[PDB]
Order: structure tokens, then C-alpha cells, then sequence
């Protein structure tokens, strides 16, 4: 399953842009979350996009120029991260692939934590 | 403030164990989480610690052998990690800083999601 | 097109094997080439694959446990290789796209120029 | 003997230029190809550099301000390419040492394949 | 002890600056040495920082707007650097730590060596 | 001049084994020093060799089954270190040259400092 120890997710990205998150299919009514993390790198950025607690859906998309591919855990696959809401990158907690899924519906409801959500670019010193 | 874009977790550690996160102060009444995480690399582990939304404390230890410090964003320092409950490093939310603080009284009242948090191993092709 | 600047064909793999290339629709009545590449390295191994002048043809395979994927010069898409001749990688020279060829029929007739191809895995000190 | 495993063609070079190959001595007739393939790298450039089957002859020169050195396989040694035909580096198939040899009589009868010969610079992200 | 065999003396900046070591404590009334090592790199300089034979005093600062840290072997830790001579950061030889100590008393006696001094920025091709 | 900023001494080896560095030409009879600097990287092992102030001769050796060579600054050309004293790489403090000399006669009067002399190996770290 993406998330669990092996399966890790991570992001590559050229260019400048926005790696954006949508946490969501919270438990209990908890609030949705989107989240626009920036990178200003002009060449390749490597991310760690994580999951938060009592959520089940978590879709990203990429709104630079350039490419974006995702990694699961140490496999050699790099694959094209959605590039809209409605052709988002989506997990299904618990699922073991990421798909592709119309989210249009639900960013609207999201409370907006931009710069403060749970993916991450790696420095030039790690 | 530690988590946010320009100020993420990272963790180095040296050899083989567990790199374990308590997820507490909960808002909403939500359930503290503890999760071990392990690697078996006996070289150098580069990793990404996240929060999880809607909590407002982050804990955590290393139970290895080797050595484990963290780095925050790309700042150059490089400082110990706690290596028991009761010398923990400490998240408040919002807070700049890693501090030691005594979470003994949290960790038994905590869901086991071993495998299963938010810190994360790099691998050896990102 | 691949093999172009800028499309340049790169190959990296996990574990022990072999990188199987078959140089063929040679011009001017040229043979038909087959050679094995072997790593034994334990861990990632990149690799660059150049095809050669006067062929119109270029199929690979890797035979080995570990995983394997083609990147296009410095695109961030890697892509699963072949793992038999029935569903070799195959490169139609002037094609900007790797495709699955069956090339069984070609094999047998090709001459054996093992560890001397144009396949060659980079070095720990490049 | 170079261009076997374990003797693979790399160069270094530091900053902009053309790397040009001459790939001659060809059985059955077959014609000679004379290559550049251009850098505008500021720094360090890696390149793997390939015969083609059915030549017995490679010829290379760096063209740029900077140093250009060539290595063989995984080996330590960086000694220079040549910058003119008249003093080419060259490589007689067979052969485990570049050598300089005048090939100015050969450059005016090779067909011209810049940007597509077999010559690659290495990308940011393999 | 630092300065032996695992326990050797690296430094790590970033930005424009000067490394400046002073190399004092000469056994027999050997004569003080400071010299200033510039960086005009934009990101992270590594360093290596060596003592001389015959002294047992070695005091370091580093003068530019950007962090500076130092690191002991291959241990993890890394501790910022003295940026004055009043609160140097300082080896007694011998000592396996690096403490804070003003050497400003030590600095107008010694013999300038500007850019010929024992610490070393290392390049971008090791 | 080596040693001076921009003309740093680099060495590079593969395999385990010792560089042995011989401080000698010390001004007013300063004692001439030997001492060896393992390594057991089963791979590559990056290394600054610094002089110490006072001493005009700087002499080493690599003694292993692998290759070993230096890089002068951030100079391509890597060259072919000493195995042994007789052919030793030698520095005349100020030259921008290394030399082979015998300095059979210099090692029997310098004094052991074996694991603590001015030659350091770079970790799996920096
Ligand atoms: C039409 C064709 O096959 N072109 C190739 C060319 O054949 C000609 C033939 O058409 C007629 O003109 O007689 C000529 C005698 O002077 C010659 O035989 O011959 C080239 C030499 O074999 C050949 O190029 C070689 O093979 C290619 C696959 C490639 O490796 C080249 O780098 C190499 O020199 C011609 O092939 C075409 O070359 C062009 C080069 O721009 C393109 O690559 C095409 O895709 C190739 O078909
Ligand atoms: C001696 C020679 O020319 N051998 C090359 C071989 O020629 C024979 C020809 O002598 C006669 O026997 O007809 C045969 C057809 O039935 C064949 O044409 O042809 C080989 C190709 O089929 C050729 O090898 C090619 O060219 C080489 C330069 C190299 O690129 C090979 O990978 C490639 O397949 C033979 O050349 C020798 O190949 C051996 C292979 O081990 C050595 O590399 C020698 O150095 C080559 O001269
Ligand atoms: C059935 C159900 O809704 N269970 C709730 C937990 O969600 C499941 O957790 C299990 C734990 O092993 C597993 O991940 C299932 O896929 C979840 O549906 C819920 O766990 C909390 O929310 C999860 C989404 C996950 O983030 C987990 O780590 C977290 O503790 C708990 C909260 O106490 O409540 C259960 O009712
Ligand atoms: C006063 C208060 O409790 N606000 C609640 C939110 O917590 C604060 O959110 C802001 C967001 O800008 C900021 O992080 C503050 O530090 C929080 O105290 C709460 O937000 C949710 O929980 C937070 C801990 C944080 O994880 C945030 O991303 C998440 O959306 C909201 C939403 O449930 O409830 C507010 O009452
Ligand atoms: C003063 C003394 O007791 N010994 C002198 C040496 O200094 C010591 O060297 C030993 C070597 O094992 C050890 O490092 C001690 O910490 C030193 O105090 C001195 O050695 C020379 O100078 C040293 C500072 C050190 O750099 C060493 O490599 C160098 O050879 C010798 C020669 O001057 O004199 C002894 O009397
Ligand atoms: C003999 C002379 O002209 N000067 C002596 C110093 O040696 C020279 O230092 C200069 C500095 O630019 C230059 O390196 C020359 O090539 C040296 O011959 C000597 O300096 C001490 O020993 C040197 C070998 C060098 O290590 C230097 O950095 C060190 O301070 C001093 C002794 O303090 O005496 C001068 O007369």
C-alpha cells in the first residue's frame, strides 16, 4: 500500500511550479485540505509528499511548465503526475497505485494551507 | 515554523533502527498515533518527517544504535535527535524550533500505526 | 528521435543481470548483431545504449531479478524494458518512441558479440 | 581492448563546446560518419562515447575553451582528448590505448551526422 | 582526537565568503600563521581543514552572510562556525571537541598566508 | 603552485590500502614526518593531501591492488600516484608540478605519525 514503510511517495519535477495536495475523505466530518507548495528551482526538484492521519483520499497535481513523474518507494518507474483537478494524481488509502481522478468536486470545500501541507522538496544539502 | 515550505524535517541517521513519531494534541478529540518506522541500511539514511493535519504536537525519537540528527530546510546545522521518550524531540505547532520535552504520559494512551506514519525513508535513486 | 541529441537512450536497473541489445535491419546487406552487457552490481546501475550507424533497428531486453527502465535524454519518465525477445524494447530508427517488438525471428541468425556492444554501464567515478 | 565491458569510452569535459566524432575504417565500403554533438554546460559535462559495429577506426576531438580528458572504464586515469584532426585521439578496434593519429584525409569523405552520432553527454537527473 | 584518522576536520558553507585559519600554540617559538581561504561559490562549499605538524593551537572563523558549520569525521553532527575571533571555534591538539575560545590576543602576531594556508575548498569534479 | 587556493592536492583511489605522506625539508632541523592513512572502501575513496606551514618537501605513496591518482584543483587531468618511495610523488614546495623522486633516504630519520598526519580520506558524508 503507498505510504506504508517501502512504498513511500515521492515526487521529480523540472522547472519552476506549484506541487499542489488535496487532503481529503476525512473521518468524522474532518475538514478537507489543499495545499499549493511552490519550488523557484530551475532545474530537477525531489519531493516527499506525505499522508496526514484520519485521512483517506489524497490527490497532487503539478502546475508548472515542466514534467513531473512519481516514484513508489526504491522502484525504478517514474510515471506522469496529473496536471489538473480534473485529471488529478489520486490515492485511495490503502491502495497499493496511484490513479487518475476528477476531484473538481471537491476543492471547493478545502480549507486553504498553502506553503503548510504535507509535501516537501528536498534541499541541495541532504 | 518548523513544517512549512523553506523549513521542512529532515533526518540523517547512521546505521540500522527505528525512527518512531508520536502524532499528538489532537484537535476534535482525535487519537494520538506512535509509529515505528525501521530501516536496515547500515550506511547513511537521509528522511522526510511530516505532520499530519489537525494535530498540534510531533514527537519523535531514534531507537538505533548510530548516530541521528535532524536538519531543517536547507540550514546547514545538524543536531542529536532524541533517543528516549523522556528526552524526545519536540514539535510545538508553529514553533522554529526542535526542543527535548518528556512525552512519557502521551505514549501509552497512543494507537500503534508501526509501518504506517508520516516519516519517511529516501531511497538509494531519488 | 531517439538516439538524437537530446533523446539520448539511458537505461537503469536494479541488482544483477544482463542488458541484452540486437543491433539489426542493417543497410547494404550488413549481419545482424546480438551481445550481452552483465553488471554484477548489487544495488542501482545507469547505463547508456548507442546505437550503430548504417541500422535501421535496435531491440534490448534485461534478464536479471531486479527491475529495469528506459529514460529519454533527461526526461523524467522511466518506463519498464522488455524481459524476452517476444516483447523486446524496440527502437524503429527515426521513432521518438520505444515500442514492444517481437524479434525471436531475428535472434538465431545474429552474430554472438558478448561484453562487445554498444550497450555500457557507467562507472561508480563518473 | 576499449569499447569492451569493463573499457567503456568516457570523456569529461568543463564548459561549452562540441565533442566530434569520426567513425571510419569501415568494412564492405560502408561510408564514414563525422559527427559534433554540443554542450552548453558551464561546468563538468560526462560523456559515454560508442563505436558503431562494422568500423575499425575512431577518431574524436574536443572544440572549446575548456579541458577534455578521456577515462576508460570504472579506471582512475584523465588524460587529454585531442583538439584537431591532425592530432585526433584515436582508437584502432583492437586496441586498449588511445593513440594521436592525423585524419585529416579521411574528414573530407565522411558523410556529416551532427547531433546524431554516437557520442552522448550524461543528463542532470541519471 | 580530531585531526586523526576519523576524526578529520570538514566544513561546509554556504554563499560567497572566507574560511580563516590560525594556526598558533608552535612548539619551540615556531611562528603563527593566518591565512584567509575565499569561496565565491552561490550554494554549499565542502571543506577539508588540515593542521600543521609542530603546532597545538588551531582557532578557524568564517566571514560571509551565509551559515558555516563544521563536521568531525563522518559523524552527523553539524555545529556553526565562529564567525569572530572572540568567540573562535578552536582545537587544543589532542582534544576530540571543538570549543569557543577569543584568540583575538593570538591574531596580530601571526604571519599572513593568505590563500596559502591548510584548508580547502573542494571542487565540483571530485 | 599546488597547495595554494584553486591548486588543491586531490587524490583518488579504488580499494582498500594506506596513502603514506613523508613531510620532510623542514626549515631549522623541524623533524621529518611519515605516516600512513588507511582506507577500506572496497570502492572509491576521495582524499585532501594538505602541507604543514615550515616544510619545503611533501612526498606519498599509495600502496593497494587498486588504481590511485591526484587532481590538481579542479583540473580533468588525473594522473598516476607513487607506489612506492624510490618513485615517490613528490612536491618541491612552490611548484605547480608533481615529481617522481626517491626519498628512500629521508624515512628511516622521520618520525611515525601514522593515523595522525596531514592526509585525509572524505566520508561517505560530505
Ligand atoms: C535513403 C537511405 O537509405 N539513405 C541512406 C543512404 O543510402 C543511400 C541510397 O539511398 C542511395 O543514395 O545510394 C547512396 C550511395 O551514395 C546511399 O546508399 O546511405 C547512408 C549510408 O549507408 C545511410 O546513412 C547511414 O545509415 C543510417 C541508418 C544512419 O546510421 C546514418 O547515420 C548512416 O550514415 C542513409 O540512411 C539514412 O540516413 C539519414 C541520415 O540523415 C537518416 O538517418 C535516415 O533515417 C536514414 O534512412
Ligand atoms: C576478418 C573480418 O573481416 N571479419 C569480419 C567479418 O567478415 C566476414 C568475411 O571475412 C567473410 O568471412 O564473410 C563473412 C560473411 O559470411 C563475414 O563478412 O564480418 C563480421 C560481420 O559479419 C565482422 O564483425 C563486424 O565488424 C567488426 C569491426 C565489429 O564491429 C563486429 O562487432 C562486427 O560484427 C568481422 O570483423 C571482425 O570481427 C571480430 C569479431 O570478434 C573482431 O572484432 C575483429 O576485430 C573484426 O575485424
Ligand atoms: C474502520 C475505520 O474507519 N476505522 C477507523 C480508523 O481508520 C482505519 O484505520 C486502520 C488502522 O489500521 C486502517 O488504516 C484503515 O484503512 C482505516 O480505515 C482510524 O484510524 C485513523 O485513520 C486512518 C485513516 C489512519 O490514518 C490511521 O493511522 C489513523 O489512526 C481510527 C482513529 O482512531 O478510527 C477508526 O474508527
Ligand atoms: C483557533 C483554531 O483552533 N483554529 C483551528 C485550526 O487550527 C489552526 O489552523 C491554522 C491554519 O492556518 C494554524 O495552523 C494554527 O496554528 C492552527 O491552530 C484548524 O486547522 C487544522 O488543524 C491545524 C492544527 C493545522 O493542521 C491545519 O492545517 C488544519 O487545517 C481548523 C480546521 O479544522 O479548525 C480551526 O478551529
Ligand atoms: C612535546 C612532547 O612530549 N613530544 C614532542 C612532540 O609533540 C607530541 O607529539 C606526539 C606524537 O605522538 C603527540 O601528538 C603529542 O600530542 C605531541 O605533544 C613533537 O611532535 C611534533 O609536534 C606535534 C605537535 C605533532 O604535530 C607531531 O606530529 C609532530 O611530530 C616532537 C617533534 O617536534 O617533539 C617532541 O618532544
Ligand atoms: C626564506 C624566506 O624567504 N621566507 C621564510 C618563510 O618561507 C617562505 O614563505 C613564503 C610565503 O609566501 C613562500 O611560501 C616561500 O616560498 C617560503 O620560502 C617561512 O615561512 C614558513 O615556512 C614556509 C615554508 C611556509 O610554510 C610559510 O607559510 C611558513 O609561515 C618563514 C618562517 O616563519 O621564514 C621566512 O624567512
Amino acid at each position: 500500500a503507498i505510504f506504508h514503510t517501502g512504498s513511500e511517495l515521492f515526487i521529480i519535477t523540472r522547472g519552476p511550479g506549484k506541487l499542489t495536495l488535496l487532503t481529503w475523505g476525512g473521518l468524522n466530518n474532518l475538514r478537507s485540505v489543499i495545499g499549493a507548495i511552490p519550488t523557484e528551482n530551475t532545474g530537477v526538484t525531489k519531493w516527499a509528499v506525505s499522508f496526514s492521519h484520519n485521512y483517506t483520499r489524497f490527490s497532487f497535481i503539478w502546475e508548472g511548465q515542466g514534467e513531473a513523474c512519481y516514484q513508489i518507494g526504491n522502484g525504478l518507474t517514474r510515471s506522469p503526475v496529473g496536471r489538473s483537478w480534473s485529471s488529478s494524481s489520486t490515492i485511495h488509502w490503502g491502495s497499493s497505485t496511484v490513479i487518475t481522478e476528477d476531484v473538481t468536486s471537491v476543492v471547493p470545500g478545502a480549507v486553504n494551507r498553502d506553503k503548510v501541507t504535507t509535501a516537501y522538496a528536498l534541499p541541495d544539502n541532504l
